[PDB]
Formats: structure tokens, C-alpha cells, sequence
């Protein structure tokens, strides 16, 4: 079952992170805006990267308790689950980081006053 236990969060993760890509992608200026406008929108996006991270961390929970499951079973090895626990945990850092890289990129876009957007 361990192999599909960090299978499950592998996709589950992938699949926040994309989710969380998808959703910043409808917030958007419409190629404008002062400072205090484009903050409000950043509001936004700061509450859905806490969504994202909220969502990793839930897998990953869910994953070390499914894990921990297994011990009533002798066949599985402590090390095994040992060592399942110490992946989940990886993968929950990579989500977080990526998530985190992925708000620092969308929060510069919203704030950013380039040549082309319309000025006030």
C-alpha cells in the first residue's frame, strides 16, 4: 500500500499546485491600475496560495496517517513506513516551495507598472 500512498499524494499535490495556477490566472489588473488597486488583487491572490498550502498540507497529513495505518499489519516493515513518512514530508516542502515561488511571480505581475499597461 506504500507505493500507492506516496502515488496518491505525488498526484494530489501536483494537482493543487496546477489548481492554484489556474485560479491565480483569472485574477488580473485588465492592464492597469493604481498601487492601491493592484494590492487589493494581491489580497486575493495571498488568501488562494494559503488555499494551496492549506490543500498540500492536508494530503500530506492524510498520507502520514495512512501510512501509520499500515503498522497493525506485521508484514509491513517499520523501516518502510519509516522511510514513507520521511517522502511525504519531501513532497510536502516541494509543494510549499513551488507554491510560495509560484505567489512571489503572480504578486511582482500585479504590481509592476510596465510601459505597455495604462498609467494613472
Amino acid at each position: 500500500m506504500i507505493n500507492e500512498i506516496k502515488k496518491d499524494a505525488q498526484e494530489r499535490m501536483d494537482k493543487s499546485v496546477e489548481a492554484l495556477k489556474n485560479n491565480l490566472s483569472k485574477v488580473r489588473t485588465g492592464g492597469g491600475g493604481t498601487e492601491e488597486r493592484r494590492k487589493d488583487l494581491v489580497k486575493i491572490v495571498r488568501g488562494e496560495a494559503e488555499g494551496g498550502r492549506v490543500a498540500v498540507r492536508n494530503i500530506a497529513r492524510d498520507a502520514a496517517n495512512d501510512l501509520a495505518a499500515l503498522g497493525k499489519d506485521k508484514e509491513v516493515n517499520w523501516f518502510d513506513i519509516s522511510q514513507a513518512l520521511w517522502e511525504i514530508q519531501k513532497l510536502t516542502d516541494v509543494a510549499v516551495k513551488k507554491i510560495d515561488e509560484v505567489l512571489a511571480a503572480k504578486e511582482k505581475e500585479l504590481m509592476e507598472v510596465l510601459e505597455h499597461h495604462h498609467h494613472h
